[PDB]
């Protein structure tokens, strides 16, 4: 017969997978890598987080079993991460008007949510900024949604252009799903301020918007309450919402894979209806979510002792990243760069919009193995005191 | 504004897990749970397996990092997988026609499959066994695809209705994927004969039927080789084929969602051209698979000597299992039984398929407090020494 393979056409490259793929070939001993989003150390590794190992080692002496989660997950693991997206005493969490279920990654949550509204509700477009994640787009079209940009980034000033932004989301119906970024907007790394999170809340309500946010960063922006401020300004006053938030990057738990979706409806009756389709979605997907990484979260999130640990090593990673954007810009004017780089201090997260052109990006890549997406994005938090000096010297080489 | 969530209608409770659900909330003492499928060893419980610990010990002791996987998951881990399914020296393996992706269980890799097929090939229809697995139909609906049902099970003689299943698959066209469970079916536990797989294997090449494999029980038939002769015949004579495959349960896995999805093509560069797209299918989704499951297995499978460990206790699941068979058809007798329960012994894998009504399933529930699936299917690996005989002094109560 013809063969059911036989004209399937070739995937295109990942724009940040694939440049992974070709950084662990290059056979070069002093390419940096500066593309995906990974926390390195000072030394350039990247470590398992103590807190983790503690968990990880509490976890193998005492379970008994591994038996199916609820396709939900583990429960500890829901309370706990409402806590931190909506605060101790949050009127949703005493309201009952939260569900949240454990997925595999931010990137789950956002699949899972995508599907729960394709397939239960009227919704067409998801509104997302432009520039966003490559990732954002490819989730809610394979689930059928249609995709649409809307203003974000001032690429003369370096700067949030709020007017640009809402004249764009003034073309969104209601109904529609807007998403937003929780904090340390990717790739730009400029948040809105508190009073624009305030506007857009109060906008987002007499529009008729379904706000979707993606909280992949929580606490590398300023702390972990701090960064959540734009989130629970539209909490208090939204009847619905949508949280797809990920541990991958302030747990390192990158590849045990820990996320959350969390559901917020008008009232407890319609959440627990609109979760037990969410969980249909998820029931056709995956089943049930991986427990390791979630136990582990949920261990920490859970003992005190534990806890502090962490804190204070997320407060350490936060404050490396700093410490290197302030060197990132010393160190270009020192190098030779006339060019005036100070925007990037002002920028939040692990990423910064460098302004290089595709084709310096490229030639940074194949003349100085320096890898960052061809965006201009580079990973800030891949830049350690050694390879600062090379790094700077090549791209002083390109502009 | 009216809310998104408000026309929302209720799932359904799910046949297998709303079940679980259930059992949990029963305060009689006493109560029985013949409902998911678990293996519980000789006290009632499901523990860890031995080999899965000391390959525990071994991760927390030499991880350095969590860094991401690969969108396909862990090298060994795939390699692993073709062996066990193929033969250790299979000429697909030789001649590189199989690509296997790391996947978060057997669920998660028929959803890839569906995925994968729903975008990239022009299949619109699967056909599933009836009975099947209900959540078969779930999975490929939910990517857009056509489930049909075919005949399979003689519930007169509690055997293969051989003539049925070809007659029913007769509407199959070229370009239709027929599922197969590879071994111990589920729920009926009647698995084809070997001289019957080799009669599906032509058939199946002469209407150019796509073969799908589920194989979520390999080992819990008659063992590891023996319960993939089925898969083999077929891989011997198709030039292409989707098997997904689960390691929730030869390896006591099952809340850390361990699978693997392989694509079999005609040749090298054809299997390559199509995984590329199943990796853009799985990137839309959950990104990267969870680590830490698939890194226990490829420990104990690429380790002589804890494989070794792990092969023995399989054999010594597999083997209560049989005697909790034997067991119980005696006890049926002993306590009263009229009926004759023999074929329970032919039977294979944890399920048995009683035959029992949704009225007398639903009579030992609230009467006995023993819980099963309203088909009639128990899960023998559920039953001990300890609870045969008020378990079937509940049977013979409603029969
Ligand atoms: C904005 C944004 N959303 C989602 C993700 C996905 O996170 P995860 O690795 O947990 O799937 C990332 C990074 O990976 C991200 O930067
Ligand atoms: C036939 C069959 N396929 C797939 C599965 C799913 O297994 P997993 O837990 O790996 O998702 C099961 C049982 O769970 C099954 O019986």
């Amino acid at each position: 017969h013809v063969g059911t393979f036989e004209n399937i056409t070739a995937a295109p490259a990942d724009p940040i997978l694939g440049l992974a793929d070709l950084f662990r070939a290059d056979e070069r001993p002093g390419k940096i890598n500066l593309g995906i989003g990974l926390y390195y150390d000072e030394t350039g590794k990247i470590p398992v987080l103590t807190s983790v190992k503690k968990a990880e080692q509490y976890l193998l002496e005492n379970e008994t079993t591994k038996l199916y989660l609820g396709i939900d997950g583990i429960p500890e693991f829901g309370r706990c991460t409402q806590e931190l997206l909506f605060g101790k005493g949050s009127a949703l969490i005493n309201d009952k008007r939260a569900r949240t279920a454990q997925t595999p990654g931010g990137s789950g949550a956002l699949r899972v949510a995508a599907d729960f509204l394709a397939k239960n509700t009227s919704v067409k477009r998801v509104w997302v900024s432009n520039p966003s994640w490559p990732n954002h787009k490819s989730v809610f079209n394979s689930a059928g949604l249609e995709v649409r940009e809307y203003a974000y980034y001032d690429a003369e000033n370096h700067t949030l252009d709020f007017d640009a932004l809402i004249n764009s989301l003034n073309e969104a119906q209601a109904g529609d799903v807007v998403l937003f970024h929780g904090c340390c907007h990717n790739p730009t790394g400029i948040d809105p301020t508190l009073e624009q999170w305030q506007t857009l809340a109060q906008l987002s309500v007499e529009k008729g918007w379904l706000p979707l946010f993606d909280f992949a960063y929580q606490g590398f922006a300023r702390g972990l309450e701090e960064d959540a401020e734009g989130l629970r300004a539209f909490a208090a006053m939204h009847k619905e919402l949508i949280v797809a938030s990920s541990y991958s990057k302030n747990f390192g738990l990158y590849n045990e894979r820990v996320g959350a979706c969390t559901l917020v409806a008008a009232d407890s009756e319609t959440v627990d209806r609109a979760f037990s389709q969410m969980k249909a979605a998820i029931r056709a997907n995956y089943s049930s979510p991986p427990a390791h990484g979630a136990s582990v979260v949920a261990t920490i999130l859970s003992n005190d002792a534990l806890r502090a640990i962490w804190e204070q090593e997320l407060t350490d990673m936060r404050q490396r990243i700093q410490r290197m954007r302030q060197l990132f810009v010393n160190t270009l004017q020192e190098k030779g760069a006339n060019r005036d780089f100070s925007f990037i201090i002002k920028q939040n997260g692990m990423f910064s919009f460098s302004g290089l052109t595709k084709e310096q990006v490229l030639r940074l890549r194949e003349e100085f193995g320096v890898y960052a997406v061809a965006s201009g994005r580079v990973n800030v938090a891949g830049m350690t005191p050694d390879n600062m000096a090379p790094l700077c010297e090549a791209i002083v080489a390109v502009l």
